[PDB]
Parts: C-alpha cells; sequence; structure tokens
C-alpha cells in the first residue's frame, strides 16, 4: 500500500549541446550513476518545446476520424497495408482495447531511398493524413522528429563519455539518413465504463495497461503527460517514476545492456492503468540497419566481452516481433 518512489534524477543535459568537454564529463557521470541505478532518469535543459508537442499532438488525437484510421491503418489492422508493419494508425477495439497510436519513421525513408527500393525489412515510408484535414500536423511531427533526433545525438554523446569512450562512440551510428528511430504518438482514453478486458493485472495484483518488459531500443526518450503511471522494477520491487511533463524520461534498451555487457542493464518497467486522458510519447533510439558495435565490458581492465556482435536490424525486427508476441499488439 505504501510503494516507494523510484529513485529518478533530474539532470541537466544543456552542456551535451556544447564543447565545455569538462561539463560534459560532469554529466556523462550523472548519466553512468543513474544508469547503474534504477535505470532511468529526467533529461531537463533539454531545449525542446514539449507544450507545443503536446498541443500540436492533442489536435491530432481529437480530430482524427475512424475513417481516417482504416486509411491510415497498419498491416495488423488492416489487411490491404501489406507494407506496413510499423508506421500508421494502430486502432483501439471498444469494449477491449483502450490504447490506440500512431507511429511514423525516418522522414528521409522516401521512396527512392536506397532501402526502401531494396525493401529492407524495418524501413517504410510514412503515411499520413489528409493535409486540409490536419493541417501542418505532417510538417511539425516531421520538425519534432528532428528536434527530438537533435536531443538524442546529445544524450548518445553523453553515454559515450560516461562508458569510457569517445563522445562519437554511438552517435556516428546515428545518422539522419539510415537511423531506424521511431516516433509513437500514443493516446491513453478516460473510459467511464472502462472496458475490464483492457486492464491486465500483474502477480503483485497491480492493474496494468501494458505489461512488464524491457525496451527495444539503444535508449528510449519519452515524453508523457503528467500524470503518474510507469513503475520499474528494483532489487526492492516495483516503484514508482514519478510523472514530469516538463522533462525526457530516459532509460536505456536491450542493445544498450548487449553493447556493454550488462552493465547499463535495460530496465524492467511496465505501465499501470490509469483511467485517465493522457499522452506518451517516445522516441525509440535506433541506428542503422547494418550499425553493429563491439560488445565490451567496462568493469573488466581489457573491456573484452563474452558476447557476439549484433546488427542493428536483426535486433530491431526480431525484437519489435517478440516484444508483440510477449505484451499483445499495441
Ligand atoms: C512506456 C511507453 C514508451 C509506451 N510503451 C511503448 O511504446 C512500448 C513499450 S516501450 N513500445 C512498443 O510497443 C514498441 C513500439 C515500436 C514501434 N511500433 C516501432 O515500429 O518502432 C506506453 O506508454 O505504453
Ligand atoms: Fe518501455
Amino acid at each position: 500500500g505504501s510503494v516507494s518512489k523510484a529513485n529518478v534524477p533530474k539532470i541537466d543535459v544543456s552542456p551535451l549541446f556544447g564543447d565545455d568537454q569538462a561539463a560534459k564529463m560532469r554529466v556523462a557521470q550523472q548519466i553512468d550513476a543513474a544508469s547503474r541505478d534504477t535505470g532511468f532518469f529526467y533529461a531537463v535543459n533539454h531545449g525542446i518545446n514539449v507544450q507545443r508537442l503536446c498541443q500540436k499532438t492533442k489536435e491530432f488525437h481529437m480530430s482524427i476520424t475512424p475513417e481516417e484510421k482504416w486509411d491510415l491503418a497498419i498491416r495488423a489492422y488492416n489487411k490491404e497495408h501489406q507494407d506496413q508493419v510499423r508506421a500508421g494508425y494502430y486502432l483501439s477495439i471498444p469494449g477491449k482495447k483502450a490504447v490506440e497510436s500512431f507511429c511514423y519513421l525516418n522522414p528521409n525513408f522516401t521512396p527512392d531511398h536506397p532501402r526502401i527500393q531494396a525493401k529492407t525489412p524495418t524501413h517504410e515510408v510514412n503515411v499520413w493524413p489528409d493535409e486540409t484535414k490536419h493541417p501542418g500536423f505532417q510538417d511539425f511531427a516531421e520538425q519534432y522528429y528532428w528536434d527530438v533526433f537533435g536531443l538524442s545525438s546529445a544524450l548518445l554523446k553523453g553515454y559515450a563519455l560516461a562508458l569510457g569512450k569517445e563522445e562519437n562512440f554511438f552517435a556516428r551510428h546515428f545518422k539522419p539518413d539510415d537511423t531506424l528511430a521511431s516516433v509513437v504518438l500514443i493516446r491513453y482514453p478516460y473510459l467511464d465504463p472502462y472496458p475490464e478486458a483492457a486492464i491486465k493485472t500483474a502477480a503483485d495484483g497491480t492493474k496494468l495497461s501494458f505489461e512488464w518488459h524491457e525496451d527495444v531500443s539503444l535508449i528510449t526518450v519519452l515524453y508523457q503527460s503528467n500524470v503518474q503511471n510507469l513503475q520499474v522494477e528494483t532489487a526492492a520491487g516495483y516503484q514508482d517514476i514519478e510523472a514530469d511533463d516538463t522533462g525526457y524520461l530516459i532509460n536505456c534498451g536491450s542493445y544498450m545492456a548487449h553493447l556493454t555487457n550488462n552493465y547499463y542493464k535495460a530496465p524492467i518497467h511496465r505501465v499501470k492503468w490509469v483511467n485517465a486522458e493522457r499522452q506518451s510519447l517516445p522516441f525509440f533510439v535506433n541506428l542503422g540497419y547494418d550499425s553493429v558495435i563491439d560488445p565490451f565490458d567496462p568493469r573488466e581492465p581489457n573491456g573484452k566481452s563474452d558476447r557476439e556482435p549484433l546488427s542493428y536490424g536483426d535486433y530491431l525486427q526480431n525484437g519489435l516481433v517478440s516484444l508483440i508476441n510477449k505484451n499483445g499488439q499495441t
């Protein structure tokens, strides 16, 4: 009845945009400490206009129509859209499934992009609603991709320094022309009555909207409304992550755990059921399809690892399928 608050420090990441190397190292230390503890931190002083993000996302969610949702739907909901595994609309099912969302990928994945031409898995051309019906939405959303890409680049410099590397150790694989990163614009609704079929129950009795998992990402860069919902598993049990709709919640995904030999673990976390209208807006920091980082271990004098190199595209395609199998099609 007294779930403890998780330690989730607020780290001023602004030095990671600049050229003060000592200041950057002090930020890197804070990232290291958070990554070794609960595995979460809030990035503050990140430079992104999150109120405007929330506003523009709200305008999209509260004006998309049922017709548009079918017309944008991913393959899981619309068999006519065989090319849409990742990008498009993820429908709710009233009475059964409350959440709904819209996912988009790299705006540079155009019809003439070489990976689109090659039909390489996990690369897709984004689908968008009609401009007249959603004026400004596509432009805003594409610009948001680049704003959060920029923040993520800076965060990756911090993680690299934290791990004893040069600052471009990760960021050199995180490029505008080929990143597999995605934005998801998630709506969690208020519903009265709320369908019990859309509520899961954890082993400890907690009511959930999304079960325990580790992220399929290098890092995850998340903005949410100010409604508490996330919990992180620690040695002391599940602990509540306090909401902060001015900051970005950051954690590592399982690709970071792999390449650090679990020195930076991918924290296990879950989403509590809350009957409230809220937004959840993750950016999944994914590398390029052929990106391979040689695994290492910063706990060992020679840094040698017992893990094999894994290309990012292989990791991602299989990880996304496995997460659907484990925790359901969202
Ligand atoms: C905890 C939040 C990040 C959010 N959960 C999520 O977004 C969950 C768990 S990290 N993520 C996923 O299902 C993976 C979506 C990947 C996306 N379709 C893509 O093709 O790249 C939630 O609010 O439920
Ligand atoms: Fe997650």
